[PDB]
């Protein structure tokens, strides 16, 4: 978990906040992100460490891997693994269309991947494009950019399209599972419609039932898709179906029809 900036041979900042692209003596590549400058704290020094090695034990191929921590002379930095074209939105936005079967693949992973997480007892409650980071093979691996899961580092020092309506306007209601598979159906969306969907006036549309337009997805994109993104973000979140329940009908229909 801890680790030095020594045992980087060189870096390089870039901004898609603001990060560094640190090559690692062994490792090899990977990012780094400052939280905050200033003085080292007592009350939750300790357990900043302890939160790193809880998400740092979250391991599987469709999930960010934290790499470790930096802790020196008054700054706070987390180490993550590094994916090469950036997130999900930015791949989408492209000059070449993302093929149909690479589009299937990479819901298939966001669906594995938050299988995986669900069943670790992690709700997501921040899943957009901008926490999909695609390597350069594109293959997805679900990240928590936001700290949204990282209350400590949150502590320390947001989208509300694809949050669900249980969500708006009732922000003690606990988020569930359920909350995240709304989420997914708007990424759906987004993947098909290669673009962001859509305040006071659009969030109490939402609530009564307003979706983003699936008339605004101009290219290809097939109907039992369609029809799982509009039963994913069903108003009621008892209505919406898990991500193993999306997985045994969404795997079967990649494999048969799109790999
Ligand atoms: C350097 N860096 C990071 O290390 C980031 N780590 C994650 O997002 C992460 C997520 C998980 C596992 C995990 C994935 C999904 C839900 C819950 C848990 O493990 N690490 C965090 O802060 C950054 C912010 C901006 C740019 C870069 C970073």
């Amino acid at each position: 978990i801890k680790m030095k900036s020594s045992d980087f041979l060189e870096s390089a900042e870039l901004d898609s906040g603001k990060v560094s692209l640190a090559f690692h003596r062994t490792q090899g590549l990977m990012i780094m992100k400052t939280v905050y400058k200033g003085p080292n704290c007592i009350e939750h020094n300790e357990a900043l460490l302890e939160e790193a090695k809880m998400m740092n034990r979250l391991r599987h191929s469709r999930v960010v891997k934290l790499l470790g921590v930096i802790i020196e002379e008054g700054k706070y930095s987390l180490v993550m693994e590094y994916m090469e074209k950036g997130n999900l939105m930015h791949v989408l936005k492209a000059e070449m269309s993302t093929p149909l079967s690479v589009k299937g693949r990479i819901i298939l992973e966001i669906i594995e991947g938050m299988a995986y997480l669900h069943g670790k007892g992690v709700i997501h409650k921040d899943l957009k494009p901008e926490n999909i980071l695609v390597d350069n093979d594109f293959h997805i691996k679900i990240a928590d950019l936001g700290l949204a899961s990282f209350k400590m580092w949150s502590k320390l020092n947001g989208t509300l399209y694809y949050m669900a309506p249980e969500h708006l306007n009732d922000v003690n209601a606990k988020p569930t599972e359920k909350s995240d598979v709304y989420s997914f159906a708007v990424v759906l969306w987004a993947i098909f419609a290669n673009k962001e969907p859509y305040e006071q006036q659009l969030i109490m549309a939402i609530k009564s039932g307003n979706r983003p337009d699936v008339d605004d997805i101009t290219e290809y994109c097939p109907r039992e898709i369609i029809s799982l993104m509009k039963l994913c973000w069903e108003a009621n979140p008892e209505a919406r179906p898990t991500f193993p329940g999306i997985e045994e009908k969404f795997r079967p229909f990649y494999l048969s029809q799109l790999e």
